[PDB]
Parts: structure tokens; C-alpha cells; sequence
């Protein structure tokens, strides 16, 4: 008979400090998404560059703002 003793020290992360998330939706019909947790708005930029590399001349995109301003749906026009 083995008893318990607190959950094994979680060696992954306590829900992390704040998980941010970006999204790469396109007008052609190929929508996509992305996510980079860690600090807070420090990921907001890493995200703006995330969709920046996807600038295949589609006309750029508009940064959305939901979830308190952490989620940003980057929609490319084109």
C-alpha cells in the first residue's frame, strides 16, 4: 500500500506567468495562429515580428486586441 505526499514537484511550469498569442489569418483562405508565453507584453512584440516575417507582400495586417489586450489577431489584407 503506497500513500501520497503532495503532487510530484511540477518540473514544467506553474501555468507560466502569462501566455500571449498571435494569429496569422489570410484572405486567400489560409488562416493560421501562433503563441509565445513567458513575460507579458514582452511577447506582444515577438508576436508583431512573428506576423512581420509573414509579410509576403500581402499588404500587412491589422493587430487585433482581445483578452485584456494580450491576444492579437494579426489579419493580413491582400
Amino acid at each position: 500500500e503506497n500513500k501520497e505526499e503532495t503532487p510530484e514537484t511540477p518540473e514544467t511550469d506553474s501555468e507560466e506567468e502569462v501566455t500571449i498569442k498571435a494569429n496569422l489569418i489570410f484572405a486567400n483562405g489560409s488562416t493560421q495562429t501562433a503563441e509565445f508565453k513567458g513575460t507579458f507584453e514582452k511577447a506582444t512584440s515577438e508576436a508583431y515580428a512573428y506576423a512581420d516575417t509573414l509579410k509576403k507582400d500581402n499588404g500587412e495586417y491589422t493587430v487585433d486586441v482581445a483578452d485584456k489586450g494580450y491576444t492579437l489577431n494579426i489579419k493580413f489584407a491582400g
